[PDB]
């Protein structure tokens, strides 16, 4: 048998002072009246005395919502520690007033404040309570501060100093606490959301808490933006400066839900069609009629506002939708060219070395000119940090590096070499052999940077924004798989580089795996690299795993080692992947709309401004706004209060 | 420390105007009564003053559903404004006919009126107090209306003219008000509901609204026919004109659940199986047997519904079962002889330029004319908008376009050419050989033709029917490939197109990637494009990548480009490919039955009319109905308002 007895025994109260606690806990009030009357003669009775449950007379009245008794005990001088808390967390309005006008076990940690627990429970009128009468809550210090305070108390108790750091941010992030108290609800919201995000990824436990806390901050600024009845609250709202430069700061601050709010998105739409006015209720047809008509009058548009900015013709294109399908017809017409440049068009004789340029690649220079100017210009104006955030903008860096490396590349190859060397016999590092390899791969780069054109379109974009978020989890996925491809080529290089034949002795004085016969798979480990990049693929032969001395037990073991690189890679590695990018898929699917919108909304942003109108290559050639924003906040923060109230009964 | 101070403070009331409004939440009928007596000899109390959430003494009373004290104030004068409303929300018969009977903070926009408002709560009793006393809700313009009006009301506030617009729809769309005031309750709900897929369509923020709109106007339309009881009533709904009309109806508004009712489907299968009363409860070798039997008689069916449409053979064919039977067997017959025409069969001398028909090709002729005929019959009676909605007809007109051109091209290669010249020796363009390429298309896109039929199997139906939902998905999927193998040719073809070398010095003399020794992959953008796609079936080998001068640094960079693509193309996009089509496959497996049984419908509708009953080769050869529909209509409403009352309780 288990025998079972009350372990941690607690002292138990008298049979008087378990009748108080009764008669406090029934509502009895006379009973009470005369029970604590009589404690006052004598020392009877112990007025604070604790229940099992660590609750006393005054806890157990407030947990009853008994506002009679609770005013009883407070007349006969009961001691109020910790009450208030109680109060508050049970969120009666009566109770916290007839508190505020007046070491024991506690269910709240010594941090918590009245107004903090408050903030917890986000009930508007308890806070608003505490408010009116001066309160604080103690400013958390910055994510990475070094300061004597910190540290100290870090390294004195690291428990307790998360827990009030946590609390605190709890207490700031409250819709309610926001709503009162804070000038700037959206810009307050922005940036404690921005805050609380970077805590959750320095304080590495505790992250769920302060992404939940960022999410309702974001959800508060959502719907403070969401309580707009009119076109011109919203334009109060969204140009605000402490245009559109509240949208910005938006955008800066990852407020992804804020910016695709349907309202927010409208109004952008309407800025974005500047010039066509029926744009959303126009035939697919007449749509691609008159972007087909834009994009060839490129070079008019262009023109056109060189030569005369201030005209009706000159104007049209600082539309940003005009401007958008300009600057893509403008691409479009270079990656034209980049495919010409290919093509047996006034071709030049292949054996020149260092030819001189074509036309298709004089045509091509000043689009390369005005790409690199156009970088260096984004670059310059927005700084290092935001320009690699963007992907797609650090592969613009590394397009235009190697168009720059291939000019180069041409012009010392055209003031080095003179002859017309047949091109069988060129070096194999001849700098035209280089030039026009750069020249390839950056064609490649270019093509592909079509992409970044699909967020412009409402089916291609959210497919696009989802693969680009899978992305990441792809290359975590790559790197393990480079961790098996490098264990498995130091083991068959090992093996096999005993075995390396000459390049003479091979059928075609052919070495490698790019010889109709394959041969020397495994002779050398970036051979061997190779072997298993390709062997994924299935363009490595099995017979690679052979040599001429017919070593059975070697060749074996290398046929082994191949299948089991091969199981692991394609077996188990590649249907991993598959799983894992099923999951990201959902779970990126799931918020699709919302990320698609907001880089949407940064492309058309990206046009709004007047720098960088025209396309390469053409492009080498204060106190009534914050009252009135402030009047629309005031009345944002009233209807959001009233919808609070409506949806939480 | 964080100073909290009420930042946004607000005039509070009097401690005597505290008194009147705690007075009225309270619900001392005294107190109030005295209070606003006072209020009356004097200026002291503002009967109308406002709590900080903005409720005054009415609200306060509505929200406490106090009939009384509402009374009292209503008799006292107070200031009504927007009382209603909040009455109406607040869903209580009483305020809201003592309401009826007799700029501050309102939780309502200013458009939103007492109708519009009860039919977005969509109580049956407060809307049809409301009705019963003459309201209107204002007609929304049409989706793509260019009037002064709504392009002036769009330009001078967006956001309100979309919010007037989306509640005028919301009050439209209520079940309840539908119910009330519609006089052909599942017309209005079908083309209200069509038009709130339009409106998501062209609306593209409040998307989702809309769509829930129109869902919640098809339900309504299904409930309504949920509550029919006899198949008199199920009758009278489905051939309501204003046979199978209503049906007919459904069908062009899309409302797969009402046409997917059980009710429905069951009169549907008993008129598609007219022939046969006990199909349902027969064998499947039974119903085999019988099929066979039936697709074997097609000769005899077709021929005797010619010669005697009247009689007890002639009308057989008549029957929509029957009729698919035969125009299945003629159907299978037909893709028979095109299978027989490459079976050597009489086969003329394949040396013979422009030959006569064979006796499979003149059996085959008057198949291919039926085929053309009765896909002009269908477009000229259906239109062009509704023939090309379906991906089967455009098939049919590829298919039937390219039997066309086959048989013009045999007669000009049939009139122009006499001789027997050897195949060998013919020109690459020689019509006979485009003629015979151009069938084989066609009988491809003929077999092809069959993956339709499935729709009639209960077993294959939903899967072919998930599969053309997942087709789309599959598309813009296969857009961004097109992008990046556009990339890759384009720089493959850059780097490999100055070593393009002649077919004769090739070994066969066979130049591109179909030889027994692939050569010349990447020397032109063509053969670029069709190396690239071969490789993403593993198809091209990986010594294309040499060149014959042996330059390793170019031969490097090209394999460096192919590989890239390789994994670009294969490990990223057909995963991500694989990832999408299992998230669209669960949404749509999700809805799988309910589209499967509305393209089963079509596919019986499209069996029930006379016009086409022969299969090719052989096409080639009120107000009583209104009183019933009116009856069964209100039937049809009161059950609904019973079973609607039943589930909210
Ligand atoms: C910032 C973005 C980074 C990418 C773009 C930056 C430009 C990078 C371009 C750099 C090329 C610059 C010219 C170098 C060769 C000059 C001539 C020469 O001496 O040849 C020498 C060898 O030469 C080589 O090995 C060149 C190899 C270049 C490979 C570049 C691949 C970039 C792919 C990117 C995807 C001869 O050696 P030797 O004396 O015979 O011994
Ligand atoms: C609406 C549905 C669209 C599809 C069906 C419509 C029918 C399309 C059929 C059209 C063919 C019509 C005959 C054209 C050739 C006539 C003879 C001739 O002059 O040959 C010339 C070349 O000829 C060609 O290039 C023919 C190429 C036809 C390819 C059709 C593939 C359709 C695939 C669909 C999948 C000789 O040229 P030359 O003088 O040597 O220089
Ligand atoms: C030695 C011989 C070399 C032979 C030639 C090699 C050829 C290389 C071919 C290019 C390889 C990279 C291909 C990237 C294609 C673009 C990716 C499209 C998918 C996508 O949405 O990614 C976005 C941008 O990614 C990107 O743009 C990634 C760019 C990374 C820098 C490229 C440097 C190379 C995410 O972008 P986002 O939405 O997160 O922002
Ligand atoms: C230049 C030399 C050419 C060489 C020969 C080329 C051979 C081409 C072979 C045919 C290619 C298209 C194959 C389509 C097969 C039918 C698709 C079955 C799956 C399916 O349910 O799609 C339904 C109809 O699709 C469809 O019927 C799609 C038809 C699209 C038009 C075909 C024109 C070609 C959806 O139909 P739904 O239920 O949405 O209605
Ligand atoms: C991260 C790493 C996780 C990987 C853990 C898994 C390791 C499995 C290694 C398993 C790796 C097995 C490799 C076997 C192999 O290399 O075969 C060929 C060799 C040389 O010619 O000779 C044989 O030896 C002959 C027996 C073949 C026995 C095959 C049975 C193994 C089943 C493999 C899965 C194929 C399933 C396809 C469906
Ligand atoms: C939309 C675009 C999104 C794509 C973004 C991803 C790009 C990855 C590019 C990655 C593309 C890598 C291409 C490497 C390659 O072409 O290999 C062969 C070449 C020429 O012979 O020589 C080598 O260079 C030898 C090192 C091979 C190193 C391979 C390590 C790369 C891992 C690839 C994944 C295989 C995983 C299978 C499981
Ligand atoms: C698929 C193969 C043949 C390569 C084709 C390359 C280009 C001709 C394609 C690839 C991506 C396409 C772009 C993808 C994105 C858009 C957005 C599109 O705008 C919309 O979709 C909605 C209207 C709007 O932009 O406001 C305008 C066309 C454009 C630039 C497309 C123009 C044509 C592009 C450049
Ligand atoms: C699989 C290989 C051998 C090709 C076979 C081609 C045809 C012989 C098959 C392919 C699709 C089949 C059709 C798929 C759909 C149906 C529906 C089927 O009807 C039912 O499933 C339920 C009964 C009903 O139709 O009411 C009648 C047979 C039929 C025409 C099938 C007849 C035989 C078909 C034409
Ligand atoms: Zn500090
Ligand atoms: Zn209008």
């Amino acid at each position: 048998r288990i025998p079972l007895q009350i372990v941690r025994a607690e002292t138990e109260l008298s049979a008087e002072e378990k009748a108080f606690l009764n008669a406090v806990e029934k509502g009895d009030y006379a009973t009470v009246k005369q029970a604590l009357q009589e404690a006052e003669i004598y020392y009877n009775v112990n007025i604070n005395c604790m229940d099992p449950l660590g609750r006393s007379a005054l806890l157990i009245a407030i947990e009853n919502e008994n506002l009679e008794i609770m005013e009883l005990l407070l007349n006969h001088s009961v001691y109020v520690g910790d009450a208030l808390l109680y109060a508050i967390r049970k969120e009666v309005v009566g109770a916290v007033e007839l508190l505020l006008s007046y070491t024991q076990f506690s269910e709240f940690t010594p941090d918590i404040t009245p107004i903090m627990l408050a903030a917890h429970t986000n009930n508007y009128e308890i806070i608003k309570l505490l408010v009116q009468k001066r309160v604080t809550i103690p400013r958390p210090h910055q994510i990475r501060c070094n300061c004597v305070e910190c540290v100290s108390s870090s390294e004195v108790d690291s428990l307790r100093h998360s827990r009030s750091r946590l609390n605190i941010y709890k207490a700031l992030a409250s819709p309610s606490l926001i709503a009162l108290s804070s000038e700037d609800p959206i810009l307050t919201a922005f940036r404690l959301g921005w805050e609380l995000k970077e805590l959750s990824k320095v304080e590495n436990e505790f992250k769920a808490e302060y992404e939940e806390l960022s999410q309702q901050c974001k959800l508060f600024a959502k719907d403070l933006l969401d309580q707009a009845r009119s076109s011109r609250e919203l334009e109060i709202i969204l140009n605000h400066r402490d245009d559109l430069a509240k949208l910005k700061v938006a955008i800066k601050y990852h407020q992804k839900e804020f910016v695709a709010q349907p309202n927010c998105q409208q109004l952008l739409a309407t800025l974005w069609y500047d010039g066509f006015p029926g744009w959303r209720r126009k035939h697919w047809v007449v749509k691609l009629l008159t972007c087909m008509t834009i994009g060839f009058l490129f070079p008019m548009l262009s023109i056109a506002y060189l030569i005369s900015p201030r005209s009706n013709l000159g104007l049209f294109i600082k539309k940003p939708f005009i401007k958008f399908i300009c600057h893509t017809a403008s691409y479009l017409t270079f990656l034209f060219m980049l495919l010409l440049a290919s093509q047996h068009i006034v071709r030049t004789d292949l054996h020149v070395q260092g030819p001189p340029p074509t036309v298709v690649e004089w045509m091509i220079l000043p689009w390369v000119l005005g790409f690199i100017w156009g970088e260096i210009k984004e670059m310059w104006d927005g700084g290092f940090t935001e320009y690699i955030h963007d992907w797609w903008n650090l592969m613009d860096f590394a397009m235009n590096s190697l168009y720059l490396a291939t000019i180069s590349l041409k012009i010392v190859a055209y003031v080095k070499y003179n002859g017309s060397r047949p091109r069988e016999e060129w070096e194999m590092w001849h700098p035209t052999l280089i030039a026009e390899a750069l020249f390839a791969i950056s064609n490649i780069l270019s093509s592909l940077r079509l992409i970044s054109l699909f967020t412009a379109n409402s089916h291609l974009g959210p497919l696009q924004i989802s693969l680009g978020r899978m992305l990441l989890d792809i290359l975590k996925f790559l790197f393990i798989y480079c961790l098996v491809l490098l264990a498995f080529a130091n083991g068959l290089n090992q093996l096999y580089f005993y075995y390396e034949t000459r390049a003479i002795d091979e059928p075609n004085n052919c070495k490698g795996i790019r010889c109709e016969k394959q041969n020397n798979a495994f002779s050398t480990l970036f051979e061997t690299l190779q072997s298993l990049f390709w062997s994924v693929f299935g363009l490595l032969n099995l017979y690679v795993t052979n040599v001429k001395a017919r070593h059975e037990f070697t060749e074996f073991v290398g046929a082994t080692m191949f299948g089991t690189y091969n199981v692991i890679s394609l077996v188990v590695l590649l249907n991993m992947l598959i799983a894992m990018m099923n999951n990201s898929y959902q779970l990126i699917a799931d918020h699709a709309d919302i990320e698609w919108k907001f880089a949407r909304t940064k492309l058309w942003m990206s046009y709004f401004d007047e720098g960088g109108t025209l396309p390469p290559p053409f492009n080498i050639i204060s106190l009534i706004q914050n009252q009135h924003y402030q009047e629309v906040i005031r009345n944002l923060v009233k209807r959001y209060v009233a919808a609070m109230i409506r949806n939480s009964k």
